[PDB]
């Protein structure tokens, strides 16, 4: 089997991407944030504290003939921005882009933090990291991809995120029309539960490439590119007026700037992020200070190749017995 679904930015800055997902019978369609950095499929639901729902579409298990309470199971997750959610668990039929999994754990939110309530465009998350990170207790649950894998034509999914435009998530096949040149594959460590890999270096603009190993994760659920402070300083030093602002919480730059590109290495191959991809606009409405799309990972504890980086590539998440990651230009 295969599946293919369009993913769409939630706003004009590509702050996140939502993908329609069918849950239950008859289908209830929710727009979920596909997150290769976590491993829980959770949804706003009829069980979510009413004051914490503000415009989201909810899953109502009682209206699904295929929903079953997973008795005794609970979940609770925190994310990198300090947001969180928790609840109980149903199993139900879940389909993405025509690909169907029966018995998928659907984690129903009883509580969500303010950041989730305030974002009316995201109805939940669909985690695509390794199932070892799944938070369901006392019986850990598998991701949608893990459950689908055996049925897939090939044990892969691909992320093809757009810049200020829709893109595609494919399951079970590699669309050879969706990228240019060849795909370069690179090793993955699953030791931390992530799609963790080592970039071979970077360049800033038309500058010379610096060969240096940068360990990090391929994370569709993070907006920006988070890299070591040395790398990030070298980038922003090429932008007149750019500075790290403690009050804003990262590098800012004059909105009048033209940003240089940023290149990262994948083996002997190179992915070029255009400068425009690194512009996240005014820090507040009407400001002439703009927020940068490359930020330091210092104090996160891991480097993160988030959407800023991934949307410059066609990315293969290869879930074969020995997992790997593939990157191509597009």
């Amino acid at each position: 089997s295969t599946g293919s679904a369009t993913t769409t930015p939630i706003d004009s800055l590509d702050d996140a991407y939502i993908t329609p997902v069918q849950i239950g019978t008859p289908a209830q369609t929710l727009n979920l944030d596909f997150d290769t950095g976590s491993s829980d499929l959770w949804v706003f639901s009829s069980e979510t504290t009413a004051s914490e729902v503000d415009g989201q579409t909810i899953y109502t298990p009682s209206k699904s003939t295929t929903a079953k309470l997973l008795s005794g199971a609970t979940w609770s997750i925190s994310y990198g921005d300090g947001s969180s959610s928790s609840g109980d668990v149903y199993t139900d039929t879940v389909s993405v882009g025509g690909l169907t999994v029966t018995g998928q754990a659907v984690e129903s939110a009883k509580k969500v933090s303010s950041s989730f309530t305030e974002d009316s465009t995201i109805d939940g998350l669909l985690g695509l990291a390794f199932s070892t990170l799944n938070t369901v207790s006392p019986t850990q649950q598998k991701t949608f991809f893990d459950n689908a894998k055996a049925s897939l034509d090939s044990p892969v999914f691909t992320a093809d995120l757009g810049y200020h435009a829709p893109g595609t998530y494919n399951f079970g096949f590699i669309d050879t029309t969706a990228y240019t040149g060849s795909i370069t594959y690179t090793a993955v460590s699953t030791k931390q539960g992530f799609w963790e890999w080592t970039s071979t270096g970077y360049a800033v603009g038309s500058g010379t490439f610096k060969s240096t190993s940068i360990d990090g994760i391929a994370d569709t659920g993070t907006t920006l590119l988070y890299l070591p402070a040395t790398v990030v300083s070298a980038y922003w030093a090429q932008v007149s007026g750019a500075k790290s602002s403690s009050s804003v919480g990262g590098y800012v730059f004059p909105c009048s700037a033209t940003l240089p590109s940023f290149t990262f290495g994948v083996g002997s191959a190179r992915i070029v992020i255009p400068g425009d991809y690194i512009d996240f606009g005014p820090i507040s409405t009407g400001s002439s200070s703009c927020f940068g799309g490359i930020q330091s990972s210092a104090g996160i504890g891991i480097n993160i190749f988030g959407d800023v980086a991934l949307k410059a590539a066609f990315v293969v998440f290869n879930g074969a017995t020995t997992p790997t990651l593939g990157f191509a230009s597009k």
